[PDB]
């Protein structure tokens, strides 16, 4: 629901077109949701926005 800043725990490479790539340690602003583990995220590093798998991140 809200926005929180998360940190990536592992590298991740976009491969479903709508997902966002990131590197371990990268900070992501994320809107969590309860429908599943794909969350809409925004990289403060790259400026890009897209879905991430929530098991790859943790709150900062």
């Amino acid at each position: 629901g809200g926005v929180t800043t998360f940190v990536a725990l592992y590298d991740y490479e976009s491969w479903i077109e709508t997902d966002l790539s990131f590197k371990k340690g990268e900070r992501l602003q994320i809107v969590n949701n309860t429908e599943g583990n794909w969350w809409l995220a925004h990289s403060v590093t790259t400026g890009r926005t897209g879905y991430i798998p929530s098991n790859y991140v943790a709150p900062s």
